[PDB]
């Protein structure tokens, strides 16, 4: 109703008439298309990105808005985040100037910021995006700052109330290896969105990997992965680097036993196999698993756009 | 067959070259008079190579009809992607081709795609293996935007050229090889034979022993290893370069003989003939400042073409969109 | 002029500052008013150097007026373009500037251009080569978005913003000097300087010794070594970086002197100075930390009114096409 930001599941507020304006919009893709005329769209990225990058813009176009992408490094001068600092080096400009300006330009802005893993409080702060919010002077949301991605959250909980079978499924979120530390924002926010509703939520993960308490929540959380597995509704797998004290932002394990492959799912109650992507094959998922009639991943990317396309008219609608 | 368009790969799929050209030349005319049939309609371009031609004209025909437009530079903004299946993803590549193709398609109507020959496997090349995965996962019509052996946008825009400024009915195109620093792939020579070999015109393909096409685009097309006995009477001259592409010299630099370079010396044979080339083009090596600097040389209203060939594709494409 | 505008890349093309004035805080007041003019024209901005507020900033100047827009980054997405004429293209460049600016000027209706000035040859930078090579062969419209030697939106920018904040009918505006890491380009304060000479103001510069500008920007401004005395009694205080531009220092940095750093040791002395900086800014270098944060500044007020400078212009030039 009165959306000021999209930055956690408490934005979009009750879950109901969320997944009602989902669905509308999934029958009637362009039923809103006047509504942003004549609104422009800023999106911001300091980070890769294929889906947020595309789902985003064709959101806004279901919207009928003008759409700006800019990826600062590559087309701007590079960002000093750091107050006080002698800026005589590296960075042409600084985040206190670049913030309102692009503000200047638009009517509503999306930043994408991975945690930098070089401070946990600055990253759990979520200081850059809150400086988006703070300065800018537009209404912002997140395309997955350094401790939640919703636009993903969201657009998983439409797909899942998609397919699921029964009213309230066991969804087990499961760990699995990776070459690179990743940050957990997307782990994060989908315990947040999945807490928020009626389902049998399991997270599973090696010993060490303990997610932050604030998202875990109540959500039971099982250290053997062929236990929290069994008789799964929903698989959604992803990785992240460490979060606990001394090893923020590492890698404390590559073991493959943890490769969601036919062995886990077997277990499973013939569970959809999801993922936000993007996925290295063989190292997060079998490319049996991902290749299987079980895996939704790509109706998942999917609604990626209703996500962003229900948010942005949200944000729209509380426009001035 | 033209008003069933579900991809633009090759000549075929455009149909009867007389109506194609008759909405070329329609649309030059009346370049928005389409301006509504897309509507609410998007596009996603998507490059694995650079650009500038191919780039900006499609973004323009996409705009002659109303569609949206969305460009994508696959490793710039997005993730690295894997082109093979079953590899253990534990290194340089976030994405696999495999999920990334789908996943475009989810966001648009239209999908075009540029992806040049890796020159790494000659059958990877030739079966256009990604271009054709585009086709299969994407759940969308799929155009080239230049692929491994073909770059039908690019001669469509030729013919109309020609077509546009010839003199006589059936002219005399000579397509000539040139010398290059780098290995450049076959596919506009190929795309080029194959149009032209799908029309009425007196065409001969001129280069350098060791640079003979693929038979399938070679056709009955003459073929002539003297360059300045080609170019005799010549009406149009196409120059481009491409590396070998026989048996052991796929991908490879024959020779770099700088006596194929366009010259006055060529053209002077010539019945006057129009200078042409796709670009870009290395000046004093594909051809000579003269040459394309001369008013026989519609290098520019040949490019100009690009967004006419762009438009009516888009249009057909359009048209025939579920 | 101005009802007559066919580039812009100085002041002279903008004509009578009043109704130019007139119309930029018409914009400001209904920003859609033109969404109508420039439907179904094209834009196409090219951008040969970085740009956080052009790059913005035009995008959205088009779109209030209903324009289509494609921005083009050479270099990221297109292939590497030959400066030089007469050379053997067999290295680094795959197309050359002759083609591809024509070719551009296929695509669009307007152009507009970023190509910061090279330091390689003065007089290739301030003879304003390759912005006037577009206005020759794009077969465009070209609009500045900052040449080697001015910055046009940019000025026509801040004197829309000086006329918005003064106090008085003709203030004193100072443009100042200030220390930098890095050799930049006399563009904005030529411009500057420029756009100051044609007002009633009172207009002065104030540099370390040995930074004199072109002469034919200076005019007949005043200009004070001082920099404490030139911030006397100053209404705005407009501060930029810049490297030399007499003789053998050309494009070099003579000083990093700290002390011209805008602080409010000198803001003290001003009459209440406003605090004008086009941006980027480096911090505690150009100006201190609270003179910029202070209320006197009002770099941003400024750099939203780039959006009207742009919508104004493209304005004039849309209602100029044939
Ligand atoms: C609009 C100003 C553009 C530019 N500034 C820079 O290139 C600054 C880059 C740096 O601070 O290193 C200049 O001085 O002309
Ligand atoms: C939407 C997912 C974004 C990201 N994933 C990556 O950046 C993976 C990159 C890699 O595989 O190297 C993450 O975990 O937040
Ligand atoms: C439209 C032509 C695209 C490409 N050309 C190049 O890659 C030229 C590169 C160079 O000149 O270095 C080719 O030959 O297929």
């Amino acid at each position: 109703s009165h959306m000021k930001k999209f930055t956690c599941v408490q934005d979009i507020g009750d879950l109901k008439s969320a997944l009602a304006e989902s669905f509308e919009i999934k029958k009637d893709r362009f039923k809103y298309v006047e509504l942003g005329r004549n609104k422009t769209l800023l999106m911001i990225f300091f980070n890769s990105s294929l889906r947020t990058r595309l789902s985003t813009q064709k959101a806004a176009l279901n919207l009928g808005m003008n759409v700006i992408v800019l990826d600062i490094n590559q087309g701007a001068w590079k960002l000093e985040t750091e107050r006080g600092v002698i800026m005589d080096g590296d960075k042409p400009e600084h985040l206190l100037e670049a913030i309102p300006v692009m503000g200047c330009y638009c009517d509503i802005i999306g930043v994408r910021s991975f945690a930098r893993f070089e401070n946990r409080e600055y990253d759990y702060n979520e200081v850059i995006i809150n400086q988006f919010i703070q300065h800018s002077g537009r209404p912002v949301f997140s395309m997955e700052a350094a401790t939640r991605h919703p636009l993903q959250s969201f657009a998983d909980l439409i797909t899942i109330e998609e397919y699921k079978k029964t009213a309230r499924p066991k969804v087990v979120m499961t760990w699995a290896p990776h070459p690179r530390p990743l940050p957990q924002a997307v782990p994060n926010s989908f315990a947040e969105w999945m807490n928020a509703t009626d389902y049998e939520f399991v997270i599973t993960h090696p010993e060490g990997y303990e997610l932050d308490p604030k998202f875990v929540g109540n959500a039971r959380v099982e250290y053997d992965q062929m236990k929290a597995f069994e008789g799964a509704d929903f698989i959604y797998a992803k990785n992240w680097a460490a979060y606990l004290g001394d090893n923020y932002g590492q890698i404390l394990s590559t073991d493959r036993n943890w490769t969601v492959g036919d062995r886990q799912m077997a277990v499973t109650n013939n569970a959809y196999f999801m993922h936000c992507l993007p996925v290295r094959r063989n190292m997060i998922v079998t490319d049996d698993v991902i290749e299987s009639p079980q895996s939704i991943v790509i109706p998942e990317a999917a609604n990626r756009e209703i996500s962003a396309t229900v948010v942005l008219k949200r944000l729209l609608e509380n426009l001035p």
